[PDB]
């Protein structure tokens, strides 16, 4: 599938979410360069104010843009499932707080890469770090370990994401990730990805938004 | 002094370190844009394989290229020391491990911003996160609290750097930083903070132990202003 990702590919992300009843929608437009492992996107909240902090939606808001080095091309599941695409289902548990439950489809629609997502956050408490909006405008992770699930013909990943809290503490986010191809065609070994995220604001944007620049690279101590 | 950083300024970094007896040198070339708070550099180890993981040297490998907002220009200590420059002394205590001790001079040689540092690390353990090289190739986002030292006509800062470890844990690096002008008039700031976001990458066309660093630093904390 590593064919349609040479050159720059336009990205559209659509998310419809519901956290504790608070229903919202986010639309992100941009473009990705898998050759350089580069993502340049801009998300806005189409419905109004975002009920959760932007960093909390980073993991949910296209791993098919990660740069796989030429000697690790056998590890690329994300590209392989294209243009048929894959389904990314996730469960994100926030320590001492609520839980995100996401289901998304990442596929090629025309010559534009699309990530369409349904999100259901429940049992979220306040003050907290999510509903109370006390997470800083940044993002830290790594390194994410991807395994193959040959029993479902997809991949499984489990990782811990630490969100920096404004007081100086740390908000834990346990990600349990499952990916399963839509079509049939394409099974990687134990490898890790290395995305690096930087968050900013559009000075000419008076709405709720997040400008995301990202650097994803595949690597492996094997 | 701030008018020296309008536009793109070339940057030369030179780091000479000694960790547990292991001597090493790092040479960095790049350019910085203080208006956008952008910072592009490339560091190489000219003495061979780096004895320490790259992330631990990022904090020591030029805060005069940070983006200060229009209303906080009067609180920009770093640019006001230019072109004569400033001295930046640091003690970095790694929790349950050794300690870096650094002293740097950041000044304008010709039309080039040069950071010449001296590093000495002691009491590091071999099977630890640093000498055992257990740290992941990244760098977390941070918020530094910059305060004014009116007794040294300079500034003070103390912060916590979290380096990611391979086993899914965190290696804490406690930084103690003090910046002093030469004397020689400098702007002493009010209580404010810097926000830092870095990205480390490699050059595939380099066969030497290196680090390609991209960095975005912005200033905030003062209410208008
Ligand atoms: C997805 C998007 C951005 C990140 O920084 C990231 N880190 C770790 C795992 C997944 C992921
Ligand atoms: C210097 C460079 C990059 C960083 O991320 C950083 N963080 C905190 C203090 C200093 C510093
Ligand atoms: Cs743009
Ligand atoms: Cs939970
Ligand atoms: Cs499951
Ligand atoms: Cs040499
Ligand atoms: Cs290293
Ligand atoms: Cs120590
Ligand atoms: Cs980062
Ligand atoms: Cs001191
Ligand atoms: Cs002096």
């Amino acid at each position: 599938g590593e064919e349609l990702f040479t050159g720059v590919v336009p990205i559209l992300v659509e998310l419809d979410g519901d956290v504790n009843g608070h229903k919202f929608s986010v639309r992100g437009e941009g473009e990705g360069d898998a050759t350089n492992g580069k993502l340049t996107l801009k998300f806005i909240c189409t419905t109004g104010k975002l009920p959760v902090p932007w960093p909390t939606l980073v993991t949910t808001l296209v791993q098919c843009f990660s740069r796989y080095p030429d000697h690790m091309k056998r590890h690329d599941f994300f590209k392989s499932a294209m243009p048929e695409g894959y389904v990314q289902e996730r469960t994100i548990s926030f320590k001492d707080d609520g839980t995100y439950k996401t289901r998304a489809e990442v596929k090629f629609e025309g010559d534009t890469l699309v990530n369409r997502i349904e999100l259901k956050g429940i049992d979220f408490k306040e003050d907290g770090n999510i509903l109370g909006h006390k997470l800083e405008y940044n993002f830290n992770s790594h390194n994410v370990y991807i395994t193959a699930d040959k029993q479902k013909n997809g991949i499984k990943a489990n990782f811990k994401i630490r969100h920096n809290v404004e007081d100086g503490s740390v908000q834990l986010a346990d990600h349990y990730q499952q990916n399963t191809p839509i079509g049939d065609g394409p099974l990687p070994d134990n490898h890790y990805l290395s995305t690096q995220s930087v968050l900013s604001k559009d000075p000419n944007e008076k709405r709720d938004h997040m400008v995301l620049l990202e650097f994803v690279t595949a690597a492996g101590i094997t």
